[PDB]
């Protein structure tokens, strides 16, 4: 599922990620549309061998299962085909462990890269929320 930027900042809402430890909500839009593109179904192998899933791209070193990474952790307790559902709750909940870690929302690299010190507003700007 191909989420609007308003319908994904809707649910990230819903699920509890505006403002989640500090994170304004046009933070993870932002964050899901330079990840995903707001694709629940996208996937980005890393050259380490692990992949990052789902609308945030949880990557499958620490976060969930997929199998195929040698080594994992799995920390959110999830196979890494429940972060590509078109339900984003898993992705949020295993978000919001990946935010708690310790460095924030630096733990997404298009974040740090493209939304961080941003105007993250504009991504929910329009959004009836
Ligand atoms: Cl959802
Ligand atoms: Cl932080
Ligand atoms: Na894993």
């Amino acid at each position: 599922k191909v989420f609007g930027r308003c319908e994904l900042a809707a649910a990230m809402k819903r699920h509890g990620l505006d403002n989640y430890r500090g994170y304004s909500l046009g933070n993870w839009v932002c964050a899901a549309k330079f990840e995903s593109n707001f694709n629940t179904q996208a996937t980005n192998r890393n050259t380490d061998g692990s992949t990052d899933y789902g609308i945030l791209q949880i990557n499958s070193r620490w976060w969930c299962n997929d199998g195929r990474t040698p080594g994992s952790r799995n920390l959110c307790n999830i196979p890494c085909s429940a972060l590509l559902s078109s339900d984003i709750t898993a992705s949020v909940n295993c978000a919001k462990k990946i935010v708690s870690d310790g460095n924030g929302m630096n733990a997404w690299v298009a974040w740090r890269n493209r939304c961080k010190g941003t105007d993250v507003q504009a991504w929910i700007r329009g959004c009836r929320l």
